[PDB]
């Protein structure tokens, strides 16, 4: 491939990044922000300023990788450092995380990365026999509540009930603990939401006019002290509920305190936060797929469970081809966590489709994942949600290009990489969600809106089996 100069520039000091920030949040929105520049520069690799800049991030300047050939450099731990960049060009204060740098911020060259990731691997494996019954019990209650609400209001707000369900499910599945039986009661979603906002506000718009938002959430960090007591309520819940897992932490050589902050983060930030985005997005995209697709999913799921003597098991799920494909297609079409960063460890030659680009050691690389996973040079019908995309031998080959977990779907998370520790769990629970919907309902209708973190979604009809 020809070597090209990386196009783009950072504009004038102070004003360049602020203008780009306005485009990103207000005047274009993230997708058009990136696509307009792809068009202008005639390149899927270019220089751009990223939020938050201002007084929160020291350096907003990145090289953006916006195709499925260049993007995977972000996974290669020999090419990129993955230290302190979970949230990009700033890192939330460790005052928000008990004074610890939590697992997600650690590079694999840090020895505690291996210990803590092994801890989470153990958490997930030890949960294996609780996942199915706890999912089926908690989500059954959710759909009961949604039917109730639809009968009262003629629509049912999915997010407003499902956030509690997700936390109850995780507490029961991971820790054999019902939050209702603890001091947390039903308060966890509100607590976690506030704490997550204190972490992520520099990257979010919450609807308000730019005259309010810019000085209030985009210029300076919100003070961690204001969420400390909320965080302590969550901490005490995890300390008291995670007994069995804390024994394993002890064996792995991790302090009780460090283990507990990491369990809190993995459960609340990574898992519950990820589900908070994913599940409403699934309801939206599957809703939009239409009633014929719903009918085909119901037919498949019910027939398979019938063939399995009414017992839902891992092997039964493997028979549900359209179901597996639909879940993969949600993750391809709308990756829940869209921003991945890595800092070049050494000089690199990054290949795109039609040119290669040279980056110097120390440059911040950035990828907006949906542009890599909706890359029309990789996927046919790239901007179409195609339920059956991954069905069969040929379809399954394309899973190497589904990147939601910060690595190819065909690859396994390890202590040596920064791929999502919960990769298999997420795909499992996403499948369980679709299964629970269509074992109960023939089809459904939705109404949709925006949310600071993903979509807002109402059911307007739920057609019972
Ligand atoms: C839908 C839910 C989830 C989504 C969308 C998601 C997505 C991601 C992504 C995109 C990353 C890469 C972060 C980066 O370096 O930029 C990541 C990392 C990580 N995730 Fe997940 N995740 C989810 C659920 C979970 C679960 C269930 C666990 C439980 C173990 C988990 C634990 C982790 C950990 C520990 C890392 C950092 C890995 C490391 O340091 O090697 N996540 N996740």
């Amino acid at each position: 491939l020809p070597i090209r100069n990386i196009p783009g520039n950072y504009g004038l000091p102070i004003v360049g990044p602020i203008k780009d920030r306005w485009d990103y949040f207000y005047d274009q929105g993230a997708e058009e922000f990136f696509k307009s520049r792809i068009r202008k520069y005639n390149s899927t690799v270019y220089r751009v300023n990223m939020p938050p800049g201002a007084f929160i991030a020291e350096n907003p300047q990145v090289v953006a990788l916006l195709d499925g050939k260049s993007f995977p450099v972000l996974f290669d731990v020999d090419k990129v450092e993955k230290k302190d960049l979970l949230t990009g060009t700033y890192m939330p204060s460790t005052e928000l995380t008990g004074g610890y740098r939590i697992l997600s911020y650690l590079d694999p060259s840090e020895p505690k990365h291996e210990k803590l990731k092994n801890l989470l691997f153990f958490l997930l494996k030890s949960s294996r026999n609780r996942i199915f019954p706890e999912f089926q019990a908690t989500y059954s209650e959710l759909f009961d509540s949604l039917e109730k609400e639809l009968s009262l209001k003629g629509k049912a707000d999915f997010g407003g009930s499902s956030d509690g369900t997700a936390f109850n499910f995780l507490a029961r599945a991971f820790y054999g603990t019902n939050p209702a039986d603890t001091k947390l009661k039903a308060d966890a979603p509100g607590l976690i939401t506030k704490w997550v906002l204190f972490n992520l506000h520099p990257l979010l718009s919450i609807g308000l006019p730019r005259v309010i938002e810019e000085p209030l959430i985009h210029t300076f960090s919100l003070p961690p002290a204001l969420v400390k007591s909320d965080y302590q309520r969550l901490y005490e819940f995890f300390l008291e509920s995670a007994g069995e897992i804390l024994v394993e932490a002890d064996k792995l050589g991790i302090s009780r305190e460090e283990a507990t902050h990491n369990l809190l983060f993995a459960t609340c930030f990574n898992t519950w936060g990820g589900m908070k985005i994913l599940f409403p997005n699934m309801v939206k995209r599957i809703g939009r797929a239409g009633h014929q697709v719903h009918n085909r999913l119901a037919e498949e799921i019910r027939s398979v469970i019938k063939s399995n003597g009414g017992e839902l098991t891992m092997g039964a799920i493997e028979k549900m081809e359209l179901t597996k494909s639909v879940v993969y297609e949600c993750l391809r079409f709308e990756p829940p966590v869209t921003a991945q960063y890595g800092r070049a460890k050494k000089d690199l030659v990054i290949e795109s489709h039609d040119a290669a680009f040279k980056v110097k050691a120390g440059e911040m690389l950035y990828g907006y994942q949906p542009l890599a996973t909706r890359d029309p040079k990789i996927f046919d019908r790239a901007d179409e949600f195609v339920p059956e995309r991954f069905v069969g031998e040929e379809g399954e080959k394309l899973l190497r290009h589904v990147l939601w977990s910060n690595g190819p779907e065909t690859e396994t998370p390890t202590v040596g990489n920064k791929q999502c520790a919960g990769k298999d769990f997420v795909v499992l629970v996403a499948r369980l969600f679709v299964i629970e919907i269509f074992r109960r309902y023939d089809s459904f209708d939705i109404e949709v809106g925006t949310s600071p973190l993903g979509s807002s979604v109402n059911f307007s009809s739920l057609r019972k089996a």
